[PDB]
This record gives C-alpha cells, structure tokens and sequence, in this order.
C-alpha cells in the first residue's frame, strides 16, 4: 500500500461554524471546553465546572469518537481506492478503467467526508447545549457590575508564551516550498504527456498530484485560521487593558480567548498531520516519477 492513512479529509457544517476533524478531539470547541476547566479553578462560585466537565464534555469527546469511528467501512472502502490510484501495478492486476476508479473515489470521499458530519449532527447540538450551560453558570459568579479581569489578562499572556512555541514562520517556510514544488510537478507532467508513451505510470502520478492539492488546500485553510486566532489575542494584548468590567462582559472575555485559544491548539495537531501527509504525498510522487524515468530509460 502507498497510503496506510486518510487523516486529512475533514468537513465543516454547513453553516461553516464547526469544523470536524478525524483528530481526537474532532473539534476545536471541545478545548474550550477543556480551557474554561482552567477559568473556572480562579472562581470559586463555579469550581462545581470540574463536574459539568468530567460527565457531559467527556460523555461528547467519546461520543464524537464513536461517531468518528461508524465512519470506518467507508473510510476501508476509500483507502482500498486510493491505493489502487496511486500504485501502477495494483491497478495492472485488476479490471476497472482508470476513469471508472476516479469516478468511484470522488464518489466515496464525499460519502466518506459525508459520514463523518451526519453521524456528528447530534454530537454538534451538544455541543450548543454544554456552551449554554457554561453561560448558565457563570450567572453564579457573585460580582455584577464589579467583575475583576486579571484572570483574562494573565491567560492572555500565557498564551503568547504558547504562541511562541509553534514553528509559524517554518508552517510559512513549508507550504510556500511545498506549493511550488506541487506546481513544477504539474507543469512537468503536462509536458510529459507529450514526451513520454506511459499514460499507466502517468495517470498515477496525476491523480497523486491531485491528492497534493487538496491537502495543500487543507493546509493553508487551516494555517490561515490558527493565524487569525494568534492576531486577535495579540491584538487584545497589544489593546486597551480593562480594568473591571460587568458578568455580562467577563462572559464574553472567556468565550473570546477560550475559543481563539483553543483553535490555535487544534491547528498544531492538524497541521502536523497534514505536514506528515504531505511529506508522505511527496515521497509517493518521487517514487513514481523514479518509475516514468526508468521506463523510459528502458524503451530508449
């Protein structure tokens, strides 16, 4: 097998506000859910989160993998696909035409991409409803117009320690290497059709460069998103600094950096993943082209 792992197909809802992820936790909101554990320990009045949060953010989490995991026989059925696309002599020793192969993925990777966001549809709902709770809690803080906002600040400033760490300016460095290698294979391709007799070895390395592109997609998409959540807590830092503020306004403050937050934490796993998927795209590429080159060394 060329491919041993689809990790980088994901899907958003269709009102584009959740995005799910093959990755545990699946989605971004779930750190939040597991930032605001680290809110609530400052507040004694809403501690009892500790609970919320161990019965139905942890019932969700699994859940969320369940449903994930009912994907399963689909995601088998793509990958069996895929690796006869990518592979010459699998495809050689089997009897579908190319075109019906690829009619066949492009099928199967929207009913795969499909399961993943129906078998989540209720998991989405609960998470609205454990986001309402959290709202709901928070009431119990006991200041009104008099909420203190040092807890916000100092989360602020461990988070642009965090922000530190993530290589952002090497994520820049590889897309934009990773990109124009992807655009000279398709460039080169294009002139080999024309040159070289081997439209087995050809369509292969196509459709492996099609694959590239989708996940290059994937990559930016996701690459833009973690840079905006970086931007708007810098921003917050680089701002006025409040002073007190109304519960009202604190809610708002924890949701803000909770969730811009926890979208930079799930960006790192994702984008690691898609790196790796890349790199492994890369190494298939190369391979095959060591194939084109060898057989057309052997026909003169």
């Amino acid at each position: 097998n060329t491919t041993d792992n689809i990790d980088y197909f994901d899907i958003s809802d269709e009102s584009n506000y959740y995005l799910i992820s093959q990755l545990r936790p699946h989605f971004s909101n779930i750190y939040f859910f597991d930032e605001f554990k680290r809110y609530a320990s400052y507040h004694t009045e809403i501690k009892r989160y500790e609970d919320i949060h161990k019965t139905k953010v942890n019932s969700l989490l699994n859940e969320a993998s369940r449903a994930i995991g009912i994907c399963n026989r689909l995601k088998n059925t793509l990958l069996g696909l895929i690796n006869i696309l990518e592979n010459p002599q699998k495809f050689k020793t089997q009897r579908e035409s190319y075109d019906v192969l690829l009619r066949q993925y492009e099928e199967k990777k929207e009913a795969f991409r499909g399961c993943l966001l129906n078998k989540n549809r209720k998991n989405l709902d609960q998470i609205k409803k454990i986001n309402n709770e959290i709202r709901d809690l928070l009431e119990r803080l006991k200041c009104s117009q008099d909420c203190q906002t040092n807890v916000y600040w100092d989360f602020i400033k461990i988070y642009l320690v965090d922000f530190k760490k993530m290589p952002l300016e090497n994520y820049d460095t590889f897309i934009k290497q990773f990109k124009n290698s992807y655009l000279s294979y398709v460039d080169l391709i294009r002139k080999y059709e024309k040159q070289i007799d081997d439209p087995i070895t050809l369509q292969a390395i196509k459709f492996v460069l099609k694959e590239m592109g989708y996940i290059i997609d994937r990559f930016e998409y996701h690459l833009q998103k973690v840079k905006h959540a970086i931007d708007q807590i810098t921003a917050i830092a680089d701002g006025v600094k409040p002073k007190q503020v109304t519960k009202n306004e604190l809610k708002e403050y924890y949701f803000n950096i909770g969730n811009y937050y926890a979208i930079f934490k799930f960006a790192k796993d994702q984008l690691n993943m898609l790196n790796k998927a890349l790199i492994h795209k890369e190494k298939i590429v190369h391979n095959l082209l060591g194939e084109l080159f060898g057989h057309l060394e052997e026909r003169i």
